[PDB]
């Protein structure tokens, strides 16, 4: 690895995601190839998330990519926000078609007409559907793999309930899943909160969110969102039903929508990556343990070259037996030192070294990718020891990133202190009146004092400090409603 | 179900796929919503296929949807065939962009440049990648759900080998998987063969294929294809390497590509569907066994209504224990007779009836969806009996469709007999010279004698009859090369 994370981070990132074989550049801007090492992490995330929503009654399905201009517009507020980023199909071959059709940037307006068709009684609610698919949002701002791409993969869940309590409860369940994905799987700590009025989802009443902190570039980033759409879409799309116990009067369904994307893998890379390359939390790596024959003195023995391979495979088969995702790298075209480096660049949690000298003592070497720490392990304790190290690595990664968060998110009560803290490369919980104007102000202001301006991240469900009765927002003007998390951002 | 399969098949199909809740129509033509009951079958197919290719060394990945005009064209023969059906993105919002970009109709020309970048040594082969995704092929011909849609889901595998023997071997392995998917999972019999020179994949040397027979409309359909691309793409895209043991000379990789789509579910519906609705092979149904409380005489007992529910759930939990995908339909808003019909329309293999009278005798009723046959089963033999019936249903479906095939595919040696057989609503193995001209002739000719013309399906790897030395193609002109399967087709 050439660049250093601490110097040219954009160079460091572009190298780590290519030399770990995660990404490959396309000939169309802001479009990126997910090579298997990357796609496997997504599949791990998908495997977790999918089994969870299934438990909540959600079912998978698949809706068309194309949305007609009529349907796209039915919720004027929603379509306003997405309209410029929407790509439009115009011709098939040479035939310009009888209409411009839109590629989904999101699927509210593809799915919701059909929700109307499907809801005819109170019996037909709830409706809970999720789909894994690609969407397109065409922004010309300079793109970055995973973090900011023109096409990307995600899931989107869309639910519809008779009541609002039901819908309410789903929003927070989903956001807890998303929090788990970040914290249990990717070993990344997040802050759960509510988006501000400025920031919330176009259409719908409230947006909850989880935010993570990329200490390297000092910015924070949004990991996943869970929206309460209320009746906003319900009324534009005619998703209606007769309440049985309040007859004659028509009802509108309450609606949620929620999403998580491949940006997860980018956040994973930025938080955990080394000057030595990628590092993978055991819960998501394609391979957790790589077995490497080493100490082979070129031209020595062929009966021994065979006993060595046999030992490597004894290990693999035993690790497979206790559900460790293990690969034995037995290739003879590459040096042991080359293999050591290859799998380090790729971030495999544990490198397992088998050499003749070690075999003689009926034993081997386990090497942790996070700390670089070597441990000699007895051959008969191989399963239990490697389990324990993997899970210790999962823990270590998360606590390191935890403590990193805890010292880069601090409360600052005045616009003076909030500007110095924000410039030290941090994120801050300020007292905030909650107004759209005041928020637009802080953005311009913080970009003037000391090269972008801070944004609202979220209003933390569990904020650092209890906001005191006599408390002014950092604009002076209005008093403060709630401690609100602010910082520079992706 | 209104229509009859034997009368208005297009009406019968449009009803069966909507009233079974598989499909929902979109406001854009030839675009269809896969509701969960449908999407679950795909997921079953995906689960099978995926584990198999994994065993062959294939890995999953994801390439962009968009392909640039430069890359699209690099293989002139390939792009020629797909060019008119390709949809083109032209504007983002109001901004017409600096180029028209193409939506993938297939991914050879998205993936192959990157294959060149990735192959630098003989060490870098083989390269075996698969992706599950959507493609778009915009044809205005009147579309049909699953069978002929403008957007659809599929997998595509693309491999690259040093040698040709390797590539050769993969083509036939994949086609065997595809055959299994049709025969083991969907209970549909297929004929494996090689496509003719007219029909083969644009670009590349040979196309192998599996063909299935939809007796209702008398036509056949293509279920999956496995192509040998040879060096055709290799040379257009610079996918090259130095052969080590033949130094100085540059080599081109041999390439395969292969695909299977959601048309599977349409073939499944057309082959197995009833006048009573859909019917699902146990290997793929969302639910295999539906448990229904019935015989409930409205207003009778509430202690008994409770003992009944308890019994339904005893069954469910026991069936879950032996991996039977079971759902207990306990809803009180709907009649037992309504539930009976609902799940029949949806094609659930076994309906499990629990009534008070039956509970008294420590027993229940299992009802087969294919035959409609009722069996009273002891409560203690519930797991073993339901296993046996499910697998008997899988067998019954397949043998019925087998015998249906065997009597609708027959050999016919002369253009006289081939035209009468083809008009009885069948498919025929004729002696055939193999020429593109002669093939274009049969098409026009068979549409004149007796409202479409027969096409080549495939040249059966294991044809009905051994072609005799003195044998003329059905054009009179040239002698016959090989028995070739012909018929009317989707
Ligand atoms: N450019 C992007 N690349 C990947 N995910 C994105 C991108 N932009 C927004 N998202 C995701 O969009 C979802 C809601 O807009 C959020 O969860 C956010 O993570
Ligand atoms: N219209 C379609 N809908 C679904 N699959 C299709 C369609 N047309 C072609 N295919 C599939 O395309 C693959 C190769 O072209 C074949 O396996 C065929 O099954
Ligand atoms: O874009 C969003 O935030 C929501 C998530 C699901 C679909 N729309
Ligand atoms: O269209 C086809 O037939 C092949 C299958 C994989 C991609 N292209
Ligand atoms: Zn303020
Ligand atoms: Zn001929």
């Amino acid at each position: 690895l050439e660049a250093k994370k601490e110097e040219n981070l954009a160079d460091w990132y572009s190298q780590v995601i290519t030399k770990s074989e995660m990404i490959e550049y396309h000939d169309i801007s802001g479009c990126y190839i997910l090579r298997p090492w990357a796609y496997a992490i997504w599949e791990a995330i998908k495997d977790f998330f999918d089994a969870e929503i299934k438990k909540l009654g959600v079912e998978n399905c698949y809706f068309p990519m194309f949305v007609s201009q009529s349907a796209l517009e039915k919720e004027k507020t929603h379509v306003a926000d997405f309209a410029p980023e929407v790509a439009w199909v115009t011709r098939s071959g040479k035939t310009e078609l009888a209409e411009p059709i839109a590629i989904r940037p999101t699927s509210e307006t593809v799915m919701y007409p059909a929700y109307a068709k499907w809801v005819q009684s109170h019996r037909d609610l709830p409706i809970k559907l999720n789909q894994w698919c690609n969407v397109v949002r065409w922004e010309f701002k300079h793109p970055q793999p995973f973090l900011r791409t023109r096409e990307f993969l995600w899931q989107e869940g869309h639910s519809a309930f008779a009541t609002m309590e039901e819908a309410a409860e789903e929003v927070l369940q989903i956001l807890d899943l998303y929090a788990q994905v970040y914290e249990e799987l990717l070993a990344i700590p997040v802050v759960k909160g509510r988006k501000t009025e400025k920031e919330k989802f176009a259409g719908g009443d409230y947006t909850t969110t989880i935010e993570a902190f990329i200490s390297a570039s000092g910015r924070a980033i949004q990991g996943g969102t869970s929206h309460h759409l209320g009746q906003n879409f319900s009324k534009m799309f005619e998703i209606v039903f007769e309440d049985p116990k309040i007859p004659g009067e028509k009802q509108f369904a309450y609606q949620n929508s929620w999403g998580l994307t491949t940006r997860t893998i980018g956040v994973m890379t930025m938080v955990h990556g080394d000057n030595m390359g990628l590092v993978l939390p055991p819960r998501v790596a394609c391979v957790q343990v790589v077995i490497i024959p080493c100490g082979i003195t070129n031209a020595l023995s062929e009966e021994d070259k065979e006993a060595l391979i046999a030992k490597c495979n004894d290990y693999r088969r035993r690790l497979l037996s206790v559900n460790i995702r293990v690969r034995a790298d037995l290739r003879d075209n590459y040096s042991p030192g080359w293999k050591f480096n290859h799998w380090e660049l790729k971030g495999v949690p544990i490198r397992l070294e088998v050499g003749p000298r070690d075999m003689k003592s009926c034993q081997f070497v386990a090497v942790r990718r996070d700390t670089g720490e070597k441990l000699t392990v007895a051959e008969n304790e191989a399963e239990t020891k490697l389990q324990a190290i993997l899970e210790d690595i999962q823990v270590t990664l998360f606590t390191r990133a935890s403590e990193d968060l805890k010292t880069h998110m601090v409360v600052a009560n005045t616009m003076e202190d909030f500007q110095k803290i924000l410039d030290s490369g941090k994120i801050v919980q300020i007292p905030f009146c909650g107004e759209i104007d005041c928020e637009d102000w802080i953005k311009k202001t913080t970009a003037r004092d000391q090269s972008m301006g801070a944004k609202s991240l979220c209003i933390p469900f569990k904020p650092l400090c209890e906001l005191q009765p006599g408390a002014k927002c950092v604009c002076g003007k209005n008093p403060a409603k709630y401690y609100t998390l602010f910082g520079r951002s992706y």
